[PDB]
């Protein structure tokens, strides 16, 4: 599924991630931007031979299983494909575990890159939420 704006605010306000943390929901906006152009199938294989899944390119070392990183943990104890529905649940339950393992949204790169410090409420500016 490839989310307007707008719909993906709304659905990341649903499931709890507007101030998650103490992120605005711009923060995650902007992040999913980024990361998956708003589009929940979105894959990337890594350097490493990891992989980043979804609409926030949740990784398969660390965080979830695809069954062909050697070294995984698997820390959200979910499939890595459950990270590429149209449903955005799992990839919001795994991002919630990632932000707050201690070094908050930092913890995506393009975050830190591309949003840290700008202005994300222009991410949902607009909005009916
Ligand atoms: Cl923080
Ligand atoms: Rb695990």
């Amino acid at each position: 599924k490839v989310f307007g704006r707008c719909e993906l605010a709304a659905a990341m306000k649903r499931h709890g991630l507007d101030n998650y943390r103490g992120y605005s929901l711009g923060n995650w906006v902007c992040a999913a931007k980024f990361e998956s152009n708003f589009n929940t199938q979105a894959t990337n294989r890594n350097t490493d031979g990891s992989t980043d899944y979804g609409i926030l390119q949740i990784n398969s070392r660390w965080w979830c299983n695809d069954g062909r990183t050697p070294g995984s943990r698997n820390l959200c104890n979910i499939p890595c494909s459950a990270l590429l529905s149209s449903d955005i649940t799992a990839s919001v339950n795994c991002a919630k575990k990632i932000v707050s393992d201690g070094n908050g949204m930092n913890a995506w790169v393009a975050w830190r890159n591309r949003c840290k410090g700008t202005d994300v409420q222009a991410w949902i500016r607009g909005c009916r939420l």
